[PDB]
């Protein structure tokens, strides 16, 4: 049947240990990281606390993993506050390649009780054909980066 409306979609849950007040509270103008030392120290200006409108926003996650630099390229499509989403569209020419678009949508909220959450998966992307798609890709990304941010959050205070 293949992808009839080449629009395909998969849809996963990650379970995190991390809080979700505790993942929503990056969406606020305090996540621990500040320039000290700094009388004046050239490097660029630190990437701090999100000024960039919030949708629309185009940060970078860079971080090393396995000895490999790995970078996220990303635009905030949409956000709920009161929802807790957030709506990750791909700008990354590298996989407009095998997508024509790649839209993933990430809610991180209360589920088996308390403190446990649940972080939804909700991926949308447009095949360009079908042998040129390959879903085994964004599940791995989608793990990666879960592990991550559920430790990062946890390693901080």
């Amino acid at each position: 049947t293949e992808a009839s409306s080449l629009v395909g979609k998969l849809e996963t849950d990650v379970e995190i240990k991390a809080s979700a007040d505790k993942f929503h509270h990056m969406f606020a103008g305090k996540p621990h990281h500040v320039s000290k030392a700094s009388p004046g120290n050239i490097q660029g200006c630190d990437l701090h606390e999100g000024d960039w409108g919030t949708v629309g926003s185009i940060v970078f996650w860079n971080y090393v993993h396995d000895g490999e630099a790995k970078v996220a390229k990303e635009r905030i499509e949409a956000v709920e506050p009161d929802k807790n989403l957030i709506t990750f569209r791909v700008i990354e020419g590298d996989l407009m390649k095998e997508y024509k678009s790649f839209l993933l949508t990430i809610q991180v909220t209360p589920k088996p009780g308390g403190p446990g959450s649940i972080v939804h998966w909700h991926l949308e992307y447009e095949k360009i054909s079908e042998e040129v798609a390959h879903p085994e890709t964004l599940l791995q990304f989608c793990v990666e980066v879960s592990k991550e941010i559920d430790e990062h959050l946890l390693a901080e205070e």
